[PDB]
């Protein structure tokens, strides 16, 4: 008479996540708010 | 008389997730609010 | 006299989820408010 | 006497999931507001 | 006397799901508000 | 004995001139690459 | 015995220009480049 | 014998130039890459 | 016997310029590169 | 027996310029490089 239950509610086996965020609100590049040049 | 349960609410086994964010909102160009040249 | 039931609520084996955003929102080229040249 | 039920209500094996997006939203060529050239 | 039910209720074996979205509002091209040239 | 020329190349009195652009290559509305929904 | 001349190669009075540009490649709606719902 | 030369290359008087750009290139709305919900 | 030659290569008299440039490249609104939700 | 001249190459009087840029390559908004919500 054995019974053997494994109500594990979440059970989980060799996962692997990999959550990768690269340049998220960077700047690799020029911003330049005004360029004036040979005004007079 | 054996039973043998195995209600486990989530089961997972050798999951992989990869989760992959670049460039969201970068800049790796040039952004010029104004250029001016050449101004009398 | 067996039973063996396997009700788990979600069984999941050997899943792979890649999810991919690239270039969301972003710049890699010019974005030029306004040029003026030669203005008099 | 056996009974061997498997009700997973949710059941997978081998499932790829690939979501890709890319250039959504992105800027990989010039956006000008304006361009004045030779104004008197 | 055996049972043997596999009621799961979604059953899913070796499914293969690619999303694929590129270019999606992205612009690869010149946007110009304006060129005005020679105007006196 | 007077002379009086007045030979200005471009001569302009009260000129007004009004460039509007609006909604060049702009989106005010959604633009949704897929959707999927339901899919088993 | 006057002379008079006037000869100023652009002779501008007045003049009045509005450049204008708005919504240039710009985004005021959603864009999504998925959306996968209800996906087993 | 009076001359009275008035050869200005570029002559203005009372001019008024405005260049507006609003909106160029800028998100006002969401810009989601994906949106993935309910996927087992 | 006057002369009088008002030979400046560029006059300006009274010019007003206004360059706005509001809002170039600018997000004012949500961007998410990915949103996942539910997943299993 | 005068002479008079005035030839200033470049002659500006009561000129008035304004260049103003604002949010150029700012963000007034959230941008999240991933959201991810129960993921198991």
């Amino acid at each position: 008479d054995a019974e053997f239950r494994h109500d594990s509610g979440y059970e989980v086996h060799h996962q692997k996540l990999v959550f990768f965020a690269e340049d998220v609100g960077s700047n690799k590049g020029a911003i330049i708010g005004l360029m004036v040049g040979g005004v007079v």
